[PDB]
């Protein structure tokens, strides 16, 4: 799996650890290896939610399988506290979208995972 | 809606209140609550349309439905309207991706919309 | 066509004519004209894969058909050799996610290519 997150939080704002803390969470969440978790956080963004430029996120899983109702929002639990614990980002200024990857449409080390 | 335009134009070609100007001509556009509109706006990117370097960008639009045919030309006219406008952009130099979610996709507050 | 890498390599370890490349790159590998051909890089990213911030990339390939098993695998050993080759990325720090889009789901000059 993959977990990206944009934010107009300053970079100084991110806290030491915290893309290792997402890859460590995120392997518990999934179950799957930490080793093949990729986490991408961008920081200083020009953004805005509900009009406002208050902290906020847009967020990405993408996971081949291990998405559906009851997984989706086990990750939004997991996720927003994390974004609302390090960057003091409120839960309610957080979207996340979710994407069920077929194998065949994720390229690795020049070949697919098919 | 969620927006997000990539684009190559500078920072400071950016005019103020554009950020507030895409929140409302997409709720306007939608018909969906300002509230609910999230934007994000990437300047100074290294990017080609081409091959060329002239001022482009590349966009996304995700919304729980009211994703179709006409929907996506009328959505493509206002956007593209307001980057040629506003940044100076040609509309022949614009791609918008639009995304259909399904709202067990679609994180928020701790959940998801389903 | 379009193709995004987000990576944690330096700016200046991107080599000029790295664009041009792979607009010129993809062109062959699609059977599409260069004009089309949208390519955006994006270093310096905050990012680990697999826990580890070794040089790595993140990257998505949009294209309406021309998606597919065996295409993908082709598209992957393309572009895992160029970000070996000129950004030093090992190809098993690579994820690059593939997009099937509808015509009706791409905006470009004020409309869609449906
Ligand atoms: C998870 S091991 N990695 C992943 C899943 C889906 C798309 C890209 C990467
Ligand atoms: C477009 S109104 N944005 C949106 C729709 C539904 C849920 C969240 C965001
Ligand atoms: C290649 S013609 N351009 C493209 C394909 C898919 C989505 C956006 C742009």
């Amino acid at each position: 799996p993959m977990f990206i997150v944009n934010t107009n939080v300053p970079r100084a704002s991110v806290p030491d650890g915290f893309l290792s803390e997402l890859t460590q969470q995120l392997a518990q969440a999934t179950g799957k290896p930490p080793q093949y978790i990729a986490v991408h956080v961008v920081p200083d963004q020009l953004m805005a939610f509900g009009g406002s430029s208050e902290p906020c996120a847009l967020c990405s899983l993408h996971s081949i399988g291990k998405i559906g109702g009851a997984q989706n929002r086990s990750y939004s639990k997991l996720l927003c506290g994390l974004l609302a614990e390090r960057l003091r980002i409120s839960p309610d200024r957080v979207y996340i979208n979710y994407y069920d990857m077929n194998a065949a449409n994720v390229g690795w080390n020049n070949s697919t995972f098919a």
